[PDB]
């Protein structure tokens, strides 16, 4: 029980805010109600509690074990029960294609309800991502490759997405693992991949699908050269799904991790040790990065929330310590040594702590379910006004926040949490301390912060035209724009939103004058992940001050209980958040609008 | 060769080119160790760290100790007890111990340098060797016949504890209710149940530990001032020759399960309650405790800061490592030429933006700490400052909270830059700077954790000290600011220096504002943390600053090779510092200017 989840902020977002139960029970989603949505957040949530979180404290002491005989991992039993917890729900298939048998339901909706897996137990939803991979080879599939993915889905089987080699990270083009075709048609994948996530996962399934970047013998360099592939770990009857021989593609390491270690990562060994390593060009087209990036945006959206989920169980489990937790006298007393003692909430610092956290716990959450909003284009349609095209650029846009600002943010908040534990916050009798190192590597895989920037700006700004970042900042403004209880966090929000603008102008200026002088570009280089840092920020505070909107509406009409605290506390987050964290954009502004590349220049050997 | 990466060449140049520590060598007290002899010890005792002690970094995080209940002893892996055998044959447990208990003696400055090598390369085999100087503290502060055992104590090199937490005074130290009874031969019995005490069994290390204990008299008034301190050994001895004799009453009955530092058996400590008494003897005979005890405080604080500096440094070191060698992507002027040669990561502006914020703040750190250290020694204090014995040790204990919190949180928090620039490799167990990061959580916590750093640095370090060490070290700042390419930065110190100003006077107005309005007080606990962090950076940057002065004249007069690239290094990060991290300080202030109570008034619940 280290998991604490919140229903609450995820039904005050989807229905108070959001308004996504305006598509409920019409159009694609005819055959699920509010009513019932809310019943699955509960559901999951109880369960993300209980038997999935029983296993988060084993997973990670007694982790898995590599056979490199058999190249198969021992997963711990008690995370395997929670595995088949989840299965047995059908969680592994919330979201899902109906026609794939899942039960369909707004994107905001599934986001929702995968935050409780990924805060129980983030490695346990990495495992059962098998079904989601299904879908996007159904959708990227020729008719007969349909037919695999509609088995696979129905079977359950696992899935990894293999790009990452030694020496081809990042640069995903770098890649030199070959495909060689075959004369009827099938290819003999032949290359040695790195850090690859389930690539087995001991008797979870029957099988596991790989999904693998490899550059077709005599195809052009850098990503538009590699093709994807379909590599079962098992040859199956492609009619009717049963199991047969071993296909060639082999688990030769696994890693020893900081964190996340009920996760095994894996060194995949294609064709290696004398079986082919078999693979159908998927789709059977050669477009092997765009088809791949189905799964990377996927990816992407999963670390983000993953980071966001993990720091709003740290922040809970803060909170219920700090309200038990006696020491000292309330400062006003500091001086008189005979005074009672007080629980630690009553200290300021306690209290900057821990605003801190559920300011930027619940700005996140608001952030991704938003970015949800605009995943479905009926969704995007009912709560936005905004047509599909727009609706998934402005997606595009805010995946690498999600993911990028998300992960950066989890993990430097969750040092709070555990500071408001003191020393006993260093125990591992405690869970807080695991969220850390468990999140980590959320800044790591799916593409580096750094990545994440470049995309944000080149791709998702520059290349867009500014397109979907103009769409947000029209709704920031919009808001800023129209009681006067919230006028100092208006104001608060449109110098923030003016320094995101000025630091957007002075990133574009030094990209033209890169026209002129190559070397100027290295300034939005050095600028970049403190841009992504800052929108994040501006759509934080922006969020959080809606949301003191609604709960102003929800207290003046009458709210009492825990219904006023909830509403109560929204509007002390949305305040402190403006008046704490969002001036500091108007120095990072100025920072930008000086960069130079005196940093640049400097000789290596200085360092 | 090992995780350690020592920097000596930096400790040189502070020491000598900066501080001008070296005027007093071979003088005086110092009469018998001269600049040439200091430098070797500096690049011995690094040798010896990145050898013998660097050896069991992992090995005592891989194999922790173990408790046994059988014996109420712990064990520790046989490698590091090896590592601890290297440091004592050295005589390094010695390191500015006083003469007549067999030390070398030496300035602070050249002592804490000697012993960043050792926090650096396995901390826990320091702190397992505080005890020499713990039995200075207590020839200090004792009797002429307790003299005699804390000389005995020193030759023999027994070890050493402080013993003040327990599960309900870890911060509020004066709720402690451990409790010692009179006896009538003078000793008193120790009863009580202490929490978290690091180094309370040390294996075969030693043939005695000393428990220094804090402990009320029966009928003693409240608070910390109620308490005494105590002298209380793991085996009784003959007070004359030594000789080892009875088991003493104090036994560990528990080793902690930690986030990092594992190979630190930190251990519940009992007296008194297995069947034989805890036999303690009043330090000094005299009812002093806390005030005593503080004497171990302020060196165990110190230690903690130039841990976490030591780690941070040989952090980034790992990281520059990697990263000159780590080829992935093209330069950023050939982002569109998928065709354009690979290169290293430190082509890359986040890459680079990332090392030289590490550099600029591990050696601002570096500074920090040896500045402070010029203030410990009278001689010291006189002779590179100009400084009285009072006002130096004013302005020690002002530094002290900066090195002890600015130092713990800083360090951490720039770790992840350092592990973010090994890419997804940083997440392997492989690397050392994920146990860094575990092991230097701590660091922001024991001790006193940040928040109790920046209450004592403003209500004691200044307001008590009536500004006097502030005002001295503000008026240092402010003349290396009235003095050309260095204009810059000095604008930028002038700015940061007003800034600080600032939220000195707007935290005392919030103070002395208290006595009409009691809760004006919150606003200062609120704002404490971050006025302790500014003072931090603007004292970095001043001394950054301070480092490229010295470095323009070097280069000036001819420098080159190796020299020149060190000094160039030394002008680019204090330029980097003033221009990317002083200019929060701004926006800081404006914060800290406008705090307000509402966190304060809001209910519990609405968390
Ligand atoms: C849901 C199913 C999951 C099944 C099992 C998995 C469960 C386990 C979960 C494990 C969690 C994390 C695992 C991982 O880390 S997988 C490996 C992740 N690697 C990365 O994220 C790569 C990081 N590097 C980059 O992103 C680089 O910037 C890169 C894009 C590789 C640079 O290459 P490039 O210079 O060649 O790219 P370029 O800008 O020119 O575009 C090339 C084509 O790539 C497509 N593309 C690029 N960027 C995007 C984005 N943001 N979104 C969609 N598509 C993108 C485009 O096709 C582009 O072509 P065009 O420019 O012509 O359109
Ligand atoms: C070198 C030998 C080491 C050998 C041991 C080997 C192992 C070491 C390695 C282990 C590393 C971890 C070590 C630990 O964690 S030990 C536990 C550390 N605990 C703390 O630091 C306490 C944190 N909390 C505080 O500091 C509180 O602020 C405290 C002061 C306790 C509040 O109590 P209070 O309200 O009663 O204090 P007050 O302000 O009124 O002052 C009371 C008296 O205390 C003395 N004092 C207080 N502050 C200082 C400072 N900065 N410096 C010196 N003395 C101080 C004073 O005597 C004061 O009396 P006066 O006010 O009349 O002067
Ligand atoms: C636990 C774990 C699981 C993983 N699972 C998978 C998986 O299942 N499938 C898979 O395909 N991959 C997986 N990965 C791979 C992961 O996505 C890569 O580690 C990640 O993209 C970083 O690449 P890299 O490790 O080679 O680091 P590098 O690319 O070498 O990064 C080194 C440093 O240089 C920086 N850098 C690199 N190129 C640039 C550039 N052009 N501009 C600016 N800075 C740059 C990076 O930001 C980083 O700080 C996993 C990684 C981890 C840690
Ligand atoms: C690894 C380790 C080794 C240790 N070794 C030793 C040892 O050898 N000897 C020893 O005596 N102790 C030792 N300690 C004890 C350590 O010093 C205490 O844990 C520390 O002082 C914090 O106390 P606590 O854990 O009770 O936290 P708490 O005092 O309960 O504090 C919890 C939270 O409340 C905040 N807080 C508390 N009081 C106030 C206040 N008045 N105003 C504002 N905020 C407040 C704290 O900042 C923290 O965020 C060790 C601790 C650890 C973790």
């Amino acid at each position: 029980s280290h998991y604490k989840s919140n229903v609450r902020d995820q039904v005050f977002n989807l229905f108070e805010v959001f308004g996504v139960d305006k598509v409920l029970g019409a159009d694609k989603f005819s055959d699920l109600d509010a009513d019932t949505a809310r019943e699955m957040l509960t559901e999951i949530a109880r369960l993300a509690e209980g038997p999935i979180a029983e296993s988060f404290v084993e997973g990670d002491r007694n982790p898995p074990v590599f056979d490199p005989e058999t190249h198969t991992v021992t997963l711990p039993e008690g995370f395997k029960k929670s595995m088949r917890a989840l299965f047995d729900g059908g969680w592994d298939k919330v979201g899902l294609a109906e026609h794939l048998g899942g039960i369909p339901m707004p994107r905001a909706l599934q986001w929702a309800l995968i935050e409780h897996i990924l805060g129980a137990n983030p490695a346990a939803y990495m495992y059962a991502m098998g079904p989601g991979m299904s879908e996007i080879f159904y959708n990227n599939g020729t008719d007969e490759q349909k037919k695999w993915a509609t088995i696979a889905a129905e079977r359950g089987w696992g899935a990894t997405m293999v790009l990452t080699e030694p020496d081809a990270g990042s640069d995903v083009g770098a890649g030199r693992t070959k495909a060689v075709q075959q004369p009827d048609g099938t290819w003999h994948i032949e290359g040695v991949k790195r850090f690859i996530t389930s690539a087995d996962s001991d008797d979870l399934f029957e099988n596991i699908m790989h999904l693998v970047l490899a550059r077709p013998e005599g195809a052009g360099p850098g990503t538009k050269g590699l093709s994807l592939f379909f590599v079962p770990k098992f040859h199956f009857d492609h009619e009717t799904g049963e199991i047969g021989e071993r296909n060639g593609v082999f688990v030769t390491n696994v890693e020893h991790k900081m964190g996340l270690k009920v996760s095994a990562t894996c060194e995949l060994s294609l064709g290696q040790h004398g079986i082919p390593a078999v693979g159908w060009l998927v789709g059977e087209v050669h477009n092997g990065i765009a088809q791949m990036f189905d799964v990377i945006e996927q990816a992407r959206m999963m670390v983000g929330t993953k980071a966001i989920a993990t720091l709003s169980t740290g922040y809970l489990n803060a909170l219920e310590y700090a309200k038990e937790r006696v020491q000292g006298a309330d400062m006003t007393q500091m001086t008189d040594k005979t005074a009672p003692r007080v629980t630690i909430t009553h200290h300021p610092d306690v209290r900057r702590s821990l605003m801190t956290q559920k300011a930027y716990a619940e700005g996140l959450r608001a952030i991704y379910l938003y970015t949800a909003t605009f995943q479905d284009a009926e969704v995007a349609q009912a709560v936005h006004g905004v047509d599909g095209d727009l609706a998934a650029r402005v997606n595009d846009l805010l995946l690498p926040i999600v993911k990028g600002f998300g992960s950066e943010t989890a993990y430097a908040k969750l040092t709070e949490s555990l500071q408001t534990l003191g020393g006993s916050g260093f125990l591992q009798d405690y869970p807080i301390e695991q969220y850390i190192r468990d999140s980590k590597i959320d800044s790591l895989y799916a593409g580096t912060t750094a990545i994440q920037a470049q995309d944000f700006f080149f791709r998702k700004i520059i290349r867009d035209k500014g397109q979907a970042l103009a769409y947000v900042a029209g709704e920031i403004e919009q808001f800023i724009k129209n009681n006067g209880r919230l006028k100092t966090e208006r104001e608060l929000l449109a110098t923030a939103l003016a320094d995101v603008q000025g630091m957007a102008a002075s990133l574009t200026g030094y990209l033209m004058a890169a026209q002129e002088d190559a070397a100027s570009i290295y300034k939005v280089g050095l600028g970049s992940v403190r841009f992504l840092m800052a929108v994040g920020d501006l759509l934080s505070g922006w969020l959080l001050a809606r949301q003191a909107a609604v709960a102003i509406e929800k207290l003046d009409a009458g709210a009492t209980g825990a219904d006023k605290s909830f509403y109560e506390g929204k509007i002390a987050a949305a305040s402190f958040f403006a008046k704490n964290m969002l001036p500091l954009l108007t120095s990072t502004r100025q920072i930008i609008e000086n960069l130079d590349n005196d940093v640049m220049e400097l000789d290596e050997a200085a360092f």
